[PDB]
């Protein structure tokens, strides 16, 4: 396939998550976020397996996982570097800690999970992911990211759920279509 058409291609899987995401009910589409991600690392689960905690934080319990699940949207496609790719999340992330500090949460309890989906971009999987330093700082115990397109657990502590740990240091790519 051309570059351009391929583009195009990527372009519409993202408008057809936007359009499930825009239409879905909030605590449906915390949970949908949550089985794209464990489908993306392969981690085998029953429906029965998520819950919805008393309190918010986090949005959706799973085997120990505390999700707190967040989205990191925009609305011709340029590839954007993964550290640019990870500095979308900061924004949301910044106030997220701040929130929560005023309010006196345990971050170190909370395993974050951006669904990033941007109209605009497309990672550009030939770059590294820089350290996530900002985020480690803020004190979640874990942070991954999921879309149409990868997968990343970007850090999880010795706390964290093994699933997590154990898809440290690597990149999930999904082919067009298995995403979603």
């Amino acid at each position: 396939m051309n570059e351009a058409d391929y583009l195009r291609l990527l372009t519409r899987q993202a408008e057809q998550a936007n359009d499930f995401l825009s239409n879905a009910r909030k605590w449906d589409r915390e949970r949908w976020v949550c089985q794209r991600f464990l489908e993306a690392l392969n981690v085998p689960y029953r429906q029965e397996d998520f819950a919805a905690p008393g309190e918010q934080p986090p949005d959706v319990l799973f085997k120990g996982a505390g999700f707190e699940v967040f989205f990191v949207l925009d609305e011709r496609p340029q590839r954007i570097a993964a550290a640019e790719l990870q500095a979308r999340l900061a924004p949301t992330l910044r106030k997220k800690a701040h929130n929560y500090s005023e309010r006196g949460i345990d971050h170190g309890e909370l395993d974050l999970l951006a669904f990033v989906n941007l109209k605009r971009a497309v990672p550009d999987f030939n770059t590294p992911f820089p350290p996530p330093t900002e985020y480690l700082r803020q004190g979640w115990r874990s942070l991954s990211m999921v879309g149409p397109t990868f997968a990343r657990v970007l850090f999880a502590h010795s706390g964290a759920p093994e699933f997590l740990r154990a898809n440290l240091g690597r990149s999930i790519l999904f082919d067009a279509g298995v995403g979603l």
